[PDB]
């Protein structure tokens, strides 16, 4: 059965509280400087830290950043190997910062070195009360919905819930990215797609696509995206 006409609520009841980031344009950035792809990749973590510090001053509370999609597993070993090595630098950039860092995604597929850096990073930052950075590493929208579905099937087979208890709120509590959902998605590098980043979480998100390449994306670029977000609310709010 189904019924939508008496279903009120809404998930989790002018500045965007939560920004989702697709950090694209780094390979393109390297190629048009005549640099190896690896020189572009090296900009990702330090640029993400720079955006966190700017965002924290503007009163943004959450950033979810798409660091490593499941599609990365389809590139040359050397490129994957570079990238999985490179993300250990999350410890160096964030462990002694004022940013609270969580990772979402399938940790088990990552080298135990990366797994332990990730675990150390979450542990040392867990007490920071400023911006919460969620880093999506080996993460997909399909993955999040499937791991949630599996969790609900387990609960049902152990008599913890009835099919009639399955609703927006119950499902949401089982996802790795939970509401409050992103108010604004920013994608750099010119593509106008979400590339299986978040699916469930983007239902009411404002989409902002810029041709700016991630390594050129600075405080000015961010304030422009936010002012655009504010004019959309005056027009459609």
């Amino acid at each position: 059965s189904c019924s939508l006409n008496l279903q009120t609520e809404k998930l989790c009841y002018l500045m965007p509280k939560h920004i989702a980031l697709i950090m694209d344009g780094n390979r393109r950035w390297a190629k048009d400087k005549g640099l190896e792809v690896y020189e572009g990749h090296k900009h990702i973590i330090p640029k993400l830290k720079e955006i966190c510090d700017i965002s924290s001053k503007l009163g943004i509370q959450i950033i979810t950043a798409f660091a490593f999609s499941t599609e990365n597993w389809k590139r040359s070993k050397e490129e994957v190997d570079f990238l999985l090595q490179m993300f250990e630098e999350i410890y160096d950039e964030f462990s002694r910062s004022g940013v609270r860092v969580s990772i979402i995604g399938c940790k088990s597929d990552l080298p135990m070195t990366l797994q332990k850096c990730i675990a150390l990073t979450e542990e040392t930052t867990k007490g920071n009360k400023g911006l919460h950075l969620v880093i999506a590493l080996n993460y997909g929208g399909y993955y999040d919905i499937l791991q949630a579905t599996k969790s609900i099937v387990n609960k049902a087979m152990n008599g913890l819930l009835d099919v009639e208890d399955i609703n927006k709120n119950l499902f949401d509590q089982e996802l790795e990215s939970k509401c409050p959902n992103p108010d604004l998605l920013i994608r750099t590098g010119g593509e106008q797609r979400v590339s299986n980043f978040l699916l469930w979480q983007l239902a009411y998100t404002e989409f902002y696509f810029t041709n700016t390449l991630f390594p050129d994306f600075g405080e000015e670029d961010l304030k422009e995206a936010i002012m655009n977000f504010q004019q959309r609310h005056r027009r459609f709010g």
